[PDB]
């Protein structure tokens, strides 16, 4: 039962070289947050993602600097931390992409709770 939640372009850093590049990012139900260097095409061929990381459990935090509307996703994952920066254009779509996410994640953790307690 798996869907599609909210797509479209995200001005993403890299992890490696700070710099910027355009994303085409998908954000699904399970949690799932994926990005490609174009928009999907529909087949087998289709080139792998650049970017490809759950949502579940990780933490959205808002910035200004150096590029406004920009937001974070933050994962403790183990002992390693996983930061992921997006910049939009408008604060207006960066309340879209943060509400989804944030949306996304607590359904899932919702369904967390009710397999973690009192078992």
């Amino acid at each position: 039962d798996v869907a599609i939640v909210k797509e479209g372009w995200l001005h993403k850093r890299g992890e490696y070289i700070k710099t910027w590049r355009p994303r085409y990012f998908l954000l699904k139900n399970d949690g799932t947050f994926i990005g490609y260097k174009e928009r999907p095409q529909d087949v087998d061929q289709r080139e792998a993602p650049l970017n490809n990381f759950s949502v579940a459990q990780c933490q959205l935090m808002k910035t200004e600097r150096p590029r406004p509307n920009t937001f974070i996703i933050r994962c403790l994952q183990w002992t390693t931390v996983i930061e992921r920066t997006f910049h939009v254009e408008t604060p207006e779509e960066r309340e879209e992409w943060t509400t989804a996410i944030q949306t996304v994640a607590d359904g899932l953790k919702k369904q967390e709770e009710e397999e973690m307690d009192f078992r």
